[PDB]
């Protein structure tokens, strides 16, 4: 190519060895074409190897731990103990979604029964399953360099779901990328399938992701990032000829309601709260950016407490450039308007300082510009007059990937008013924990209205993030020997099918 | 202002003046459907159902006045009509089924497990509820099944969701009948008329403000491309981009092998009367056929064509639908490489007409992939099957991808297949892709421009998920977490714990 570019030390500023390639629409279409050209045998290869190959991608991965951990740690400043636990929650994902296709539940058999003697017209005998949209491009996130990445949940799912991926390297961690690219190379050569079911581009010209998603072979996109570039990307995938879905977490202040019998039940509740807000510096997607409580000494305690670990917190080194400065520059500026007051903790450029705002209900009505989300290690505190005030808040919150409530029985009766409110809001409400830990299970439901997401009737995360890549075809008299094996009458693959509107 | 139906018979104005609804009734529509969407979801499963059971019962109590009216806004035979009011009714009380059921809650859940290291694995539950209101525009082809109470506002009622509908100018009496029979419903089950609204008017500002309202969260639609599309496009510059599911078009290939031809000697009959059903207005009509060039197929044109030419003149649903049928059947009759056939119709009738043209034409003209609503076909004769199946990987999105052969052909079958599953929404073997079953494994829909949201269905059990999102619930207590999920399952409804089938 043309150009190359390198990645920054996430601690110096400098730049880390080993040049990456600045790919452009060129790279775009011959990696596009590829993948459409194996997307029909991808999708029709057996549960049983498609699975495999997850499992193999799994596997390929562990092996190149040291690698992964090393260099990703140079690129984003995480803690190695952090990135060691990342690689893990990688793999045991892609070996999730080997479970699901091998599972074959993916397919949502359903079937009506033919019913030839029937006036006046006879019933057909009709047939569905869910089969591949085809090749699918991935943006990673920055924040989650392993799990939300390369090889991430949206690599993972859409590669159960039997779509080819293109991956549309973040320019933060290019060497992390690379590496897990390597890995999946590896494992589709152990498997002996085309390495066109994968591939990584690289570039830090916003060129390259446009024609990405702009390409009439790529049939959806999974992206995990900022509202803005996450909005404009999304609005490109429905402007092309063939509007193809798009799949973007970009961004929530996941509100937390906290009633005063639960700071009386919970004495280290400020600690935890700190403790939530703080972790991996801020830099959670679930991290918990609004507090909302009620005007009772119990708060006022509260706040103190959170205030004075805050000053206490040790300088915080940001993912990038770019992210280190939105934070102090924001940050900054919101503590300098009125009604707001901040606390701070030292540190110095680079680096940068936790913060706590706190702020009344009167004033959050006042500054709608206090919603938005500002990342990094940072959260506002929100004094209520009451618990109506508390509740008429709810009815104005923006989409969320999260929600969380802090009470014990004696709030019951008003936390069921709130439930509703939220349900509406939020794709996950905890209770009285924190939002921050997000488990890959069967019921996870990462995601929610906009701007949480920009499909809410979906999930990035847990089993169910197959469906995303998933499209729905009707057979109608087809007979035995052409239906697919999940079709087929005698059920050769064992699969759980839905028979005229009984359980699978 | 006020508007009049257009008798579909006459061109003159049909009695009963409907108002011009704007930006104003959308609002109040809106407002107030919002302001009953959360009591309306949270309504046991069986009041819903009850609804939907109460509004078919109600429908089939106003038969008389739906069809004559409908008849005369339409044009659509009576015995067509009767058997829509059937089918709609149904599709209501297939809905109630399912609501009553309580699949659609699609609960999940995960065991939690406080004894794991490092961390424990928390309680964590998952169900759907429904998006908000919802609006729908309904089909001027189908007027009762596809349109007021049609698959979309019955399966948006059934996921929990209110409902305003767009009337359609095409047949606005038809409609507020449909209307006073819901409302009647809800009388009866003593629940909010702003459950349901329907609103009126033939300025396009009116479903423009619609679709654009921040209370509106998703869209039913079924009509042309240009309108359809129009609308996906003002549904995604949203501040919140909402669901907008589409049915915009079709021309259903349908691809026929030689021994077909020769099994079924009155093939070419069968494929004459699927075409010219309601007069061609079909959105599952088979436009294009592609065949082999062989005696067969000869034999096969030439039955057609006959067939044709005796075809009585046909009354299509308006007047513009009419001239648009008009002028793009001359229009594309005149090509060079385009044989046409016309039967014998004068104006305000259509003629029936079928085009016969080869592949390597085919290929030249991509322009007449595109439908003509109306008593048309195309057949495209092919130089063999290879060239078929490179047909096959071109086509464009479509509701159905027909196939008709005998097992001498399954060699070449089994390749097309992969290539009309990747096009086509529902695949039909040795039979016409028409007739739309109501049922459970329906999927009626499929890429662009079939649907704007392929991964959906506009009719079947499974239409109801276009208007849910799934929430999840950590380690919330037992009192306050939703029937559906409760440790006991007092709904005794089907649900999938840590990965095992419901
Ligand atoms: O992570 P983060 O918080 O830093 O979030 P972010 O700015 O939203 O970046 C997430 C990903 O999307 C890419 N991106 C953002 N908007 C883009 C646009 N409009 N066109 C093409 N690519 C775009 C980024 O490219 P870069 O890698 O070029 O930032 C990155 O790979
Ligand atoms: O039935 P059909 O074949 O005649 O199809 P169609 O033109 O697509 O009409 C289907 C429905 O959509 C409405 N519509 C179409 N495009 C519109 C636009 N861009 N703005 C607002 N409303 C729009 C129509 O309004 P009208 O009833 O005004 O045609 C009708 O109710």
């Amino acid at each position: 190519t043309d150009n190359v570019f390198y990645a920054t030390n996430a601690f110096t500023g400098e730049a880390l060895p080993l040049a990456f390639p600045v790919h452009t629409e060129v790279e775009v279409n011959q990696a596009a074409t590829a993948a459409a050209k194996v997307a029909r045998d991808f999708r029709r290869l057996n549960n049983s190897k498609r699975a495999s190959l997850l499992r193999t991608i799994a596997s390929e991965l562990e092996a190149r731990s040291d690698d992964i951990i090393a260099r990703a740690h140079l690129e984003t400043a995480l803690p190695e103990v952090r990135l060691t636990g990342e690689i893990a929650r990688t793999a045991n994902q892609l070996r999730l979604f080997a479970d699901v296709v091998n599972s074959g539940s993916y397919h949502q058999a359903i079937l009506d029964t033919p019913n030839p003697t029937r006036a006046p017209l006879p019933k057909p005998d009709i047939r569905r399953q869910q089969i591949a949209l085809g090749p699918v491009a991935v943006f990673g996130a920055s924040n989650f360099p392993l799990a939300f990445s390369a090889a991430g949940g949206d690599t993972a799912s859409a590669l159960a779901a039997g779509c080819p991926v293109i991956v549309k390297g973040h320019t933060a961690h290019p060497g992390t990328s690379q590496i897990v690219a390597e890995c999946i190379e590896q494992a589709l050569k152990q498997e002996q399938l085309p390495q066109a079911i994968f591939t990584l581009l690289q570039g830090n010209q916003r060129a390259l992701g446009q024609a990405l998603v702009s390409h009439p072979e790529i049939k959806a996109v999974g992206f995990t990032g900022s509202v803005g570039g996450g909005r404009a990307l999304f609005n490109l995938a429905h402007e092309r000829p063939e509007p193809i879905p798009f799949y973007g977490e970009l961004g929530a202040i996941n509100p937390t309601f906290i009633f005063p019998s639960a700071m009386r039940a919970k004495a280290d509740l400020a600690d935890q709260f700190v403790a939530s807000m703080t972790m991996g510096c801020g830099q959670f997607c679930t991290k918990p950016g609004v507090v909302f409580a009620l005007n009772t000494p119990e708060t006022q305690a509260f706040i103190e407490t959170a205030q004075s670990l805050i000053r206490q917190q040790s300088p915080s080194t940001l993912l990038t450039p770019g992210i280190r400065d939105s934070y102090q520059s924001q940050v900054v500026s919101r503590g300098s308007d009125d009604g707001i007051d901040v606390t701070f903790s030292q540190a110095e450029s680079p680096c940068v300082a936790s913060a706590l705002f706190v702020t009344s209900s009167e004033n959050w009505r006042k500054h709608p510009a206090w919603e938005e989300e500002i990342f990094g290690p940072q959260s506002l505190i929100v004094v209520c007059e009451n618990v109506a005030d508390m509740l008429s808040l709810s009815e104005m919150l923006a989409g969320s990937l999260t929600a969380t409530i802090h009470a014990t029985e004696e709030d019951y009766p008003q936390v069921s008013q709130l439930i509703p409110r939220l349900e509406e809001i939020a794709g996950r409400l905890v209770f009285n924990g924190w939002p921050t830990g997000v488990e890959v299970g069967y019921a996870m439901v990462h995601g929610g209205p906009y701007p949480a997401s920009t499909h809410s009737a979906s999930t990035s995360v847990g089993a169910e993030a197959i469906h995303r890549w998933l499209r729905p075809v009707a057979y109608q008299a087809l007979p035995e020997s052409l239906l697919p094996d999940s079709l087929k009458a005698e059920n050769p693959l064992e699969i759980a099918r839905a028979v005229d509107g009984k359980a699978a």
